[PDB]
């Protein structure tokens, strides 16, 4: 196969350091949510060289990503990528998938890993799980998608939303955290906390099926 060619057709500053790309591809694209693809930007000023992020939603031939200032080329999208660019992408990759798990489910992001949870919220307008979602951010300033998951909790009574300031509670802690046997654990974001997470979920609860996705922020 080749690479999918991409039109930027959208970009939105959600806070004062992540940003939305919203792109148009030349041919329908297949993904599932929990999943990431390797991005090319092709703009004067850019590096062309990958940087894996995760789908944060679309279907057919439309495909989101949310990206957080992080380095240089991540700053760079936030304060200078242009509508029209184009860009490339290869195929989504990981083994991450939100529809596999059971009909109970808990959900937990650290900051931008909250972008794939975004994708199964996106592509399951009536979600058809028991959800309960907790969702860690430090401080007010860093939350993204308040509005978007007010809305879905409002559509769909099965999604209970769980949102924690870091700053003012302490790093989400699931020491001696009951959580059944008949949930999927689905988590992502900083490496750190995916490692502290996953260390107390496995020793409370050693049955239960847990999963995550997790990057060196
Ligand atoms: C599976 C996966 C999914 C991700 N999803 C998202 C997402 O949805 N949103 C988001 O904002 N960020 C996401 N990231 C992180 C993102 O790829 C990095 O923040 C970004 O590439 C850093 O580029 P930079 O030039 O700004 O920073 P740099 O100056 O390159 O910062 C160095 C750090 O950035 C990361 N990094 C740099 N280059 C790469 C690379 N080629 N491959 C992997 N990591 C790299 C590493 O953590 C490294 O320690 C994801 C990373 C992975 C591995
Ligand atoms: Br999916
Ligand atoms: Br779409
Ligand atoms: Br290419
Ligand atoms: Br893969
Ligand atoms: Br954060
Ligand atoms: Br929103
Ligand atoms: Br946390
Ligand atoms: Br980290």
């Amino acid at each position: 196969s080749f690479p999918y060619l991409g039109k930027i057709t959208h970009l939105k500053r959600l806070n004062h350091d992540t940003r939305e790309i919203q792109i148009h591809l030349s041919r329908p694209f297949n993904y599932q949510s929990g999943q990431f693809a390797f991005l090319k930007i092709f703009q004067e000023g850019f590096e062309s060289a990958p940087h894996p992020f995760s789908i944060s939603g679309g279907h057919g031939q439309t495909l989101y990503f949310t990206v957080k200032t992080s380095g240089d080329h991540t700053k760079n999208i936030y304060d200078n990528l242009q509508a029209g660019s184009k860009v490339t992408l290869d195929r989504a990759y990981g083994h991450m998938i939100i529809e596999e798990g059971r009909e109970n489910q808990v959900w937990i992001a650290g900051g931008i890993g909250i972008t794939p949870f975004i994708s199964y919220i996106r592509e399951h307008p009536i979600l058809d799980k028991q959800v309960h979602f907790y969702y860690s951010f430090r401080g007010d300033e860093n939350a993204v998608y308040l509005d978007l998951l007010r809305n879905y909790a409002q559509k769909n009574p099965n999604f209970e939303l769980h949102l924690i300031d870091s700053t003012k509670d302490g790093y989400l802690n699931f020491e001696q955290k009951e959580v059944p046997e008949h949930a999927t654990v689905y988590m992502c974001g900083p490496i750190s906390m995916m490692k502290a997470l996953a260390k107390q979920i496995k020793k409370q609860n050693p049955k239960t099926e847990l999963i995550y996705e997790g990057w060196k922020f």
